[PDB]
């Protein structure tokens, strides 16, 4: 796995991918959004995208339903608390973005090895 990658899983019990998923949600912040809009804006693949989903469902992050004319499509939801959480973790874990960034940038600006 690459360093930072470990680092954000390992400080989050979440994934990069699952940050890319609130990341895009909270740049297109509403009460409710569809999966198939999700899976077709992220880089990621289908999936990806869906294990990102499951992982996030499972730790509360947003609610999973069906849609009621076509079940074929799903659409995922976020409550007043849950809005607040997202905030929370993705400042969280832009704050250890920057804060490996400057261990790494210190790690460089000391004298290296023979």
């Amino acid at each position: 796995m690459d360093k930072l990658k470990s680092l954000i899983k390992k400080e989050f019990s979440i994934s990069f991918e699952e940050f890319a998923v609130l990341t895009y949600i909270s740049e297109n912040k509403e009460k409710e959004y569809y999966l198939k809009d999700i899976i077709n804006h992220l880089n990621y693949k289908q999936p990806q995208v869906v294990k990102a989903v499951k992982i996030l469902s499972q730790e509360d992050y947003f609610d999973k339903k069906r849609n009621e004319h076509d079940e074929r499509t799903v659409l995922i939801l976020v409550n007043a608390q849950q809005r607040k959480k997202i905030e929370s973790l993705l400042s969280r874990v832009n704050k250890r973005i920057t804060e490996a960034n400057n261990e790494i940038e210190l790690l460089e600006h000391h004298h290296h090895h023979h």
